[PDB]
């Protein structure tokens, strides 16, 4: 078998490309191969330099390639240097950092947001000294910079969509061409996307799909003359690279040739290059997963697919011997134990028994399942699927039974009695078809009799059910303890602390345990009736809270209870959630804490043994009635063995059905998936390395032409994250001596937000930085490096102002500083907005739609609400949830006032804008991005200023990972607009009034965007 | 290791974790048989490092045949005849050496 070849570039005869992430050249002259750079990483990207002779390389680091940095590699002495230490990040669909093209002089020019606030702003560096410096070449965000006859040309976000065949959004590549020796025009601006330009004579080159897939086009430097060059169907070209004679590019993992002058295009043979080991070792640990406690003491997991039976020690360990994608494992025995098997089809049903060895593996498929339990007796097992069904599956037959299905979510919270005649589960409903809440009612099924029962009403949030050893109470928790707590900055309350315990008594005249109702004053020994049973319903004399489990025991009740928390690591970094278990005496009616710091925690059958996961990430077991004895379980002992070709066909086929299981438009579907399955699966073969599966994969999810069509996580390199050294400074080398160009701050009184030279009470600005840590730096050595290398400490800094004004400071070294250069970015704008307006014009910035977003938006809207004008600036807008909530604020009419005695008047309401308001937005705005520019227009809220939007409006809710941790994403929630349709899906927002912000706006140094927008708003200001 | 340079395709052969030092770099090749097998140096199943016995290695490392010649270092075929080096690595650390586990030729 071949490899898959990718991203190549050309000079003369020599041509290089990637293969296995490493980068090789081949000499189309002679015919021969060779790596000639290897082990540095993820290599998506190298560049020949005007003399042939180095080549700048891009190169990914840590296990997702979150981050990157370039290299020079010099094919004269074989050596290799790194250049940037930007650590910029970078994603799957924006891979920023990277080469932008190269001066007359021959000189590298990069693109990058490293030193930017948001990411999009990936702006344009002329490379010096090895990267001892960096000249910005001020003419905006750039991907590609191409120059023509003196002229500079330039092409915005032309990077390859892979993930997105057919875009027409505002974000669609562009090309601009300077023309009056200084000015720009814009030259190809088709209505899809365009990308990989190069100039061959006096015509430019490009990639687009037009007419319905990818092809190569050109025009001259006027973008006239349109001309199609190929007519491929296999697979969409990509990367156009080119010495000035001949275009390179690569397509379905081989390199072609293409002659402007022939215009005839020939493949290049290469052959096979490399074919690694295919058997690979690996840490259960890092992709472990649905751990769960077995009898004797034993453990259960699953893995990378595979499952384990294991002592806590992990010294004695047994795999399940079954084909790949075991989703879950469940106790069924002394010695069994029942699991889930996925293929291609579906999902299966399966039992296992690690005495005897046997282990039959049922046929009947269930869908896609998303919980599984198992009776204490061993007979049926419960099981949910995405067809939001709960049944009943016979472990010894195999035939499922369908108990009951939803029609709004899953019925993944279910429990079984110990007598095993019960089955109690949260089961989601609504009242009206369009309803805006779903809510949860507990139901219990009956297994003799057949017939569910209504456990509790349905008008609010009632789960975690849980029966009593005896069976003769069900326990369950509910947020239906209303009441509101207060908001400490915005006039606002929520509810935070509404959970509480409830029972009920399966026996009608049995009262509530918990009471402590004397138990010669009672008459029970009735018999069931679960009639009316949500009557009987009581409370258990807990404090209100946040529970998420409730455990009922002979003389006390234990209940997982999570503290009130932010969200931003939570909805960001993806931090767990910190809970704590709680045990409450029945008798004393006190309570107290069992164990802290827990992030997950499940329980026995017999519920005397405790399995729990901490903050720490690792796994603990603890018996319940001796929690002090609690062990570490090992896993790490025995490594994971698998097959890199098995698992890669295993991932593709799992990628391919979830995008067409999930894809919003059912119909669709069944066409757009069958259609593209075979073609991609041919190629899965040549993928030896996860970025090649990455490559595969992504151009099979772009085949459903839609937007959110993303792949996150994942394990794709045992290098480690590029690191970066900043203390929120802009560097200028002058002379022999690194200046402070900048020094960024924001609200000083705010957290993390400044340069940490400032808490030395001194604004570093135009200081000159001597030395780092007793080490000089300047003309010789490279600040970058060194601070890269100080990261996540506290060095010397020497530095020199004006005069004989010397400091010798210990400096914090941050990793990251790019919500300072935000901040700062935010507060300049706001200045210039007050200013500007003469004090009549608030300023306020959405950076997206999420946490953070509400944070940003409430730091301003507190103190800019109540000026006559308001620009609601939402540029780069990310998106998020959250825009109906910020409509709703600037909703808000004010139509009152509040007058004192003695102070001044207070607005009604009080999150009332006081005047007009003007919405800023551009290209870098989608998702709630979309919705709410669209929003803004249709309530008619104000003017909307800028360009058109991003253009992807589809939702995704991802549920399922890849058994190598990767998440991928499937646009599932097609937003519908009314009198629009889902016409903003592909297209974006159109401004009002459209205001670009042209490269040479950027060499003035002028936001042509907030200054119309403040002009605007002081015409209006007039009547 | 095996390298093939038809597919540069690269696969480990042993698993036997042979202890080596800087003078004594144990579990190397020792040459190849005239069926083109290759015959390996290893003292991964012997009680002494110095015991490096010759091995036919089988099936990429699936079976492993003895030899039974006894230590050796080097092993040549020359019309049909077996040639054995003992001890005959380079000792770069002890120039002129006259000892008694000097390198020798055996026939
Ligand atoms: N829960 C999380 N932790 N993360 C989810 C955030 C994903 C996000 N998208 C958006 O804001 C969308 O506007 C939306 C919008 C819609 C549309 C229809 C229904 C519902 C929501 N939201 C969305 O996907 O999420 C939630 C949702 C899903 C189902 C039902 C209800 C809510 C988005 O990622 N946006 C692009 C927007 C690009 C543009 O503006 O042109 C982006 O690439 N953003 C970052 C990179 C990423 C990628 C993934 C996660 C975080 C950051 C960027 O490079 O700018």
């Amino acid at each position: 078998m071949p490899n898959l070849l990718l991203n190549p570039d050309i000079h003369g005869d020599r041509i290089i490309f990637v293969c296995c992430d490493d980068l090789w050249e081949h000499d189309l002259k002679s015919g021969s191969t060779r790596k000639i750079v290897s082990n540095l990483g993820v290599i998506n990207n190298a560049r020949f330099f005007p003399d042939g002779r180095k080549i700048a390389i891009r190169v990914m680091r840590g296990s997702s390639l979150n981050t990157a940095d370039l290299y020079f590699y010099n094919g004269e002495n074989g050596e290799i240097k790194r250049i940037t230490y930007f650590s910029g990040k970078s994603t799957g669909r924006r891979m920023f950092t990277d080469v932008a093209g190269f001066d007359p002089d021959g000189n590298l020019i990069i693109s990058t947001d490293a030193m930017q606030p948001f990411s999009s702003m990936t702006c344009l560096y002329r490379v010096e000294n090895d990267g001892i410096n960096f000249v910005p070449l001020n003419l905006g965000p750039a991907t590609h910079i191409l120059f023509a006859d003196g002229r500079r040309v330039i092409g915005r976000n032309t990077f390859e969509l892979p993930h997105w065949k057919g875009y027409r959004g505002g974000t669609r590549g562009k090309i601009w061409i300077e023309v009056n020796s200084g000015a720009f025009k814009k030259i190809v601006d088709m209505s899809t996307h365009v990308s990989s330009p190069v100039i061959v004579g006096h015509r430019i080159y490009f990639i687009t799909d037009i007419d319905g897939f990818g092809q190569i086009y050109s025009t001259d430097l006027d973008g006239k003359d349109l001309r199609k060059h190929t007519s491929f169907t296999d697979y969409y070209p990509r990367h156009l690279n080119t010495d000035g004679r001949r275009i390179l590019f690569s397509k379905g993992g081989s390199i072609y040739i293409f002659n402007p002058d022939t215009e005839k295009i020939e493949k290049i043979e290469i052959g096979d290059l490399e074919s690694p080991e295919d058997r690979i070792i690996s840490i259960p640990s890092k992709f472990a997963e649905d751990f769960s406690p077995l009898d004797g003491d034993l453990i259960a997991f699953v893995s990378r697919g595979q499952a384990f039976i294991q002592d806590v020690s992990g010294t004695y360990v047994l795999k399940v011997p079954e084909p790949l994608r075991i989703r879950y494992v469940r106790r069924g025995g002394d010695t069994k134990v029942a699991f889930i098997h996925g293929t291609r089809e579906g999902d299966f049903l399966g039992i296992y028994d690690y005495r005897t060895g046997k282990a039959e593996k049922f046929e009947e498929n269930l869908g896609n399942v998303f919980a599984m339990g198992v009776d204490r007796n061993g007979k049926f097992a419960v099981v949910a699927n995405d067809r939001f069904e709960i049944m009943t599956v016979d472990l010894e037959t195999g035939k499922p039974t369908v108990i009951e299905r939803s029609r709004e979510a899953m019925i993944t919270d279910f429990t079984i009695s110990d007598n095993s005649r019960f089955i109690a589960y949260g089961f989601p409903l609504k009242h009206g078809e369009t309803d805006g809440y779903v809510m949860q009612a507990i139901h219990v099924y009956d297994m003799e009799g057949r017939k569910i029962f209504a456990a509790t009403t349905e008008n609010s949030h009632d789960y975690a059910p849980a029966f009593d050893a005896d069976s003769k109470n069900l326990y369950y928790l509910s947020y239906r303890s209303l009441d509101p707590s207060p908001d400490r900055v915005v006039l606002n309350f929520s509810f935070e602390v509404v959970s509480k315990p409830f029972v009920i008594p399966l026996i009608p005249g049995s009262p509530n345990p918990t009471k402590l109702v004397p138990r010669s004053m009672t008459s029970e020994a009735g018999e069931y009736d679960l009639n009316d049973m949500y009557k009987r319903s009581s409370p258990i004399n807990v404090d209100p809270g946040d529970y998420r489990m409730i455990i009922p025991l002979e003389s006390s009740i234990l209940i997982y209870s999570v503290p009130v928390h932010g969200e931003f690591a939570a909805y960001y970094q993806g931090a767990p959630e910190k809970g704590v278990l709680l045990k409450y005496d029945v008798k004393t009616r006190k309570v107290t804490e069992v164990k802290n710091n827990l992030t997950d925690l499940r329980l026995s059958a017999d519920r005397k043994t405790v399995m729990v996961r901490k903050d720490d990430g690792k796994i603990y077991t603890f018996p319940l009635e001796k929690p002090e004895d609690e062990r570490t379980v090992e896993t790490d002992k025995r490594p994971l063995v698998s097959s890199i070709h098995e698992e890669f066909l295993q991932m593709y086929d799992e990628a391919w059905k979830l995008a067409r299981d999930n894809y919003w438009n059912e119909a669709v579907a069944k066409e757009i998936s069958e259609r593209i399955y075979e073609k991609y699966r041919n190629l899965v073969p040549l993928c030896k390395t996860r970025y090649d599966l990455s490559n595969v994969i992504v151009e099979m999810q772009g085949e459903y032409r839609t937007s959110h069509s993303y792949e996150m996580g994942g394990t794709f390199t045992d290098k480690d994250p590029f690191r970066s050294g900043r203390i929120a400074c802009d560097f200028k080398l002058d002379g022999d001596h690194y200046v402070v160009a900048k020094a960024y701050a924001g609200d000083y009184s705010n957290e993390g937000e400044k340069s940490p030279i400032f808490e030395y009470g001194i604004d570093p600005t135009g200081y000159l930085i001597e030395d780092i840590d007793g080490e000089t730096v300047g003309a010789g050595s490279n600040i970058y490096r060194v601070l890269s290398e100080k990261a996540g400490t506290s060095a010397r800094i020497r530095l020199s102002g004006k005069g004989g004004d010397k400091r010798d400071l210990m400096i914090d070294i941050l990793d990251d500083d790019r919500f300072i250069r935000y901040r700062s970015w935010v507060e300049a704008n706001r200045r210039y907005v007050h200013e500007r307006s003469k004090g009549t014009i608030g300023y306020i910035h959405i950076p997206d739609m999420g946490m953070m977003g509400l944070n940003e938006f409430y730091r301003l809207f507190i103190n800019e609400s109540s000026y006559q004008g308001l620009i609601v600036d939402v540029r780069f807008n990310g998106g998020g949830f959250v825009s109906q909530l910020i409509i709703e604020k600037l909703m808000n009419k004010r139509i009152g006032y509040d007058n004192p005695r003695r102070g001044t008047l207070s607005p009604y309401p009080t999150n009332s804008v006081r005047g007009k308001i003007i919405a800023i937005t551009n290209e870098y705005a989608g998702s709630d991005g979309d919705i709410f520019s669209f929003s803004f227009k249709k309530l008619g809220l104000g003017k909307l200023i800028g360009t058109r939007t991003w253009g992807g409006v589809v939702g995704i809710t991802p549920k399922r990972r890849l058994i190598d941790g990767t998440v991928l994403t499937q646009p599932e929630f097609a937003f519908w607009f009314r009198d629009a349709g889902f016409g903003v899906e592909n297209y974006g927002v159109d401004p009002d009034v459209e205001i670009e912000y042209a490269p040479h706006d950027y060499l003035s140094g002028k936001d042509p965007q907030i200054d119309y927008a403040i002009d605007a708003l002081i015409e209006e200001l007039r009547n």
